[PDB]
């Protein structure tokens, strides 16, 4: 298994690492039909989503999508520094695949 | 895919944005039959609900409704500032579709 | 839908409002068979339960019963002020139907 | 329904009350197969388990077992004082049936 | 049942105890397909995973794997000291089987 987010991210196509080293500036979540998603931003203007679950996702990802939204909410509320995000860059906003937190 | 709450809200019929920029004043939840819901208020008097799950909701919204009540409870307890709510205005109290949190 | 806990409470028989305006003094939880319940008290001694799920409950209430126990535990640990409880008074201890928190 | 943990405990065979009036000293949890359980200790050395779910358990206890592990973890992390435990004493470590927390 | 993490760990083949007595330095989680996992590190460089649920795991472990990831997240965010990890050391990074928190 990968030992860090960068190596993990590199195992997939259409991804990139963003380095934030900053707490989340805003947290948005929606229960509206077909937009059951979360959106975060950072003070540098960067915006990211956790995608609406869809046919691109495999079954094993469903619980992990829900966990990620849990993680972003509590990170936001505790002002935890986000080190890096692994994202898919073929979506707008870029779609979160992985998160690391440090410092 | 929308990049913020305002753009997301605009995709739906019978919605509007309320700007609060304030912590939640009160949090109420019920387990009584047919009233399994949450109600929040702000010190300006504004009252909002998370609706009881019903036939106006698609399968994908059900988990998101449960998440929203989780979010409102922990926002209330941490005194997190609510920036905006996207609501359906064809319900009373107006029914929450989305929330953004920021300072 | 109801604007507040008092109006919600009045939609049901065998209920009353207790106004506490105080934090929970004690929290008790059981996994023992046929007693899978929570009990709370306030400083004055008044005692309330979240009932064991039973025949009186409709299916939609089951997730709400679990949420209520989650709410009581975190309210207890954070010393959140409980404003009101809506309770069924045909049980002993009185059985919680709804809770409002406000500072 | 019982008004408190001591009365609840007395409804069962093979139980006793431990009065700790102390925070949890250590919290242990395992995902290893057939040992999916939690263990806590107190500074006095007293050790308690949440049992692995088994044939002795009824369906209604499954969620409550998960909830108790949730409760012990957050009590441990918040340094919440544990008042009493109701335990089954026909197991080693003694198996938790119920917990009370008070200031 | 085992009374502590060291004795639990010894019940299994291909395990060892690591003694950290330190808070988690970094927390990483992924929702990417086939890498639905968490990774933690300590400041001494030690790196550990919660393995992706697979066919090595029995059904009772599935909920416990999710719980473990919940625990590591909240331990990280609260700066809780991790005492020991029981790991399988036939995986790289070593795969977490159990955790103890004290002190
Ligand atoms: N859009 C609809 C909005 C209006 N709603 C729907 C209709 N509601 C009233 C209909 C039922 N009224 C009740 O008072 C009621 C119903 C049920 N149901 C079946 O049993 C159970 C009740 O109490 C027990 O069950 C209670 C738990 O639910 C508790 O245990 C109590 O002690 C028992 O006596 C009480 C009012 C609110």
């Amino acid at each position: 298994t990968p030992q860090n987010i960068t190596d993990l991210c590199a195992e997939y196509h259409n991804t990139q690492i963003h380095t934030l080293n900053d707490k989340i500036f805003s947290y948005t979540e929606s229960l509206a039909g077909k937009r059951e998603m979360a959106i975060i931003t950072f003070k540098n203007g960067a915006t990211f989503q956790v995608e609406v679950p869809g046919s691109q996702h495999i079954d094993s990802q469903k619980k992990a999508i829900e966990r990620m939204k849990d993680t972003l909410r509590i990170a936001y509320l505790t002002e935890a520094k986000v080190e890096k995000l692994c994202v898919w860059n073929n979506k707008t906003p870029h779609a979160i695949a992985a998160i690391s937190m440090a410092n």
